[PDB]
């Protein structure tokens, strides 16, 4: 039974939508982008830095413990987002995890095609080594495209020879780039937020969309560390994640797959106005606890 803040998030959403199959350009659904992101909450600090060529912040919630990191793979469909754009998010995840972040500007699509992005995360987690960060003090999460690259770097620095960080958690994980999981299908009319095919071929710019470092569903997982994986019961990307889950089991990875009834894709960045999402970055963040207190 739906909250009445959903309820009202979703209408609001559909009431700003783009009519389907409107052609927004890059740049504009870029700029739209950081326009409506959410400021960070004042008691987040921050520090620019530059690492492996790419800007990123420290993000630091109040509470942060020291030796603790979590490298953070921002969304945007490999296209769009920044460290504007998921500062806020970031920030609360932070307090609840009582760990800085580190929040990578990587390369983006069609600039860069895959996989630069993939490079850019490994290359983040390679320097978050170098500087002195344990492997067991570390871990890594992202959202959305985000939440693919969390797996693709996993998948990337271990065939590279790199230790697995403590924890992974991919929220409302894209990590099948050929989109033709039935929930594009059975979620859509409940999903209020095609478009994310233009966005598959940017990335991609003619490779194998099957490529394991591009769409991590069809990665092997064996090694990985244990998997949180957050996706909304009401979204399109619901069989990523439930496919996700069932592929790291087979593999031998711990995962822990939650589906939250009546949740939107990424429903965590709404945390100022929906319960649910600040319930959910709580949970993120304790279960990054637990995984570095076992």
């Amino acid at each position: 039974m739906a909250g009445p803040e959903i309820v009202k998030l979703k209408k609001i959403l559909r009431e700003k939508a783009v009519p389907p199959g409107t052609e927004v350009p890059l740049d504009v659904m870029r700029k739209g982008m950081e326009k409506v992101a959410f400021k960070a909450a004042d008691d987040i600090q921050v520090e620019q830095v530059t690492v492996a060529g790419c800007a990123a912040e420290w993000v630091r919630a109040p509470g942060c413990q020291a030796g603790k990191a979590i490298l953070y793979l921002h969304g945007g469909g490999y296209v769009m987002g920044s460290i504007n754009t998921h500062r806020s998010m970031v920030g609360e995840i932070s307090r609840a995890s009582q760990a800085a972040a580190l929040l990578l500007d990587y390369r983006l699509a069609p600039e860069h095609p895959f996989p630069a992005a993939v490079e850019d995360g490994v290359a983040a987690y390679r320097w978050l080594l170098d500087q002195g960060f344990k492997p067991q003090h570390l871990s890594i999460s992202g959202d959305s495209a985000g939440g693919g690259l969390v797996l693709a770097v996993l998948v990337s620095a271990r065939d590279q020879g790199l230790p697995m960080p403590a924890s992974a958690i991919p929220i409302s994980p894209w990590a099948d780039m050929t989109c033709t999981n039935d929930s594009f299908k059975t979620r859509a009319e409940a999903d209020p937020m095609g478009g994310i095919n233009k966005m598959a071929a940017r990335y991609l710019n003619g490779a194998d969309a099957k490529h394991p470092y591009a769409s991590p569903n069809f990665a092997n997982l064996k090694g990985l560390p244990p998997l949180l994986i957050h996706v909304g019961r009401d979204e399109v990307l619901l069989d990523d994640s439930i496919k996700l889950d069932a592929k790291a089991k087979a593999d031998g990875v711990k995962s822990t797959l939650e589906i939250w009834d009546d949740m939107i894709h990424v429903w965590h960045a709404f945390h100022p106005m929906l319960p649910e999402g600040k319930q959910a970055i709580v949970r993120v963040g304790e279960f990054m606890r637990e995984q570095w207190a076992a």
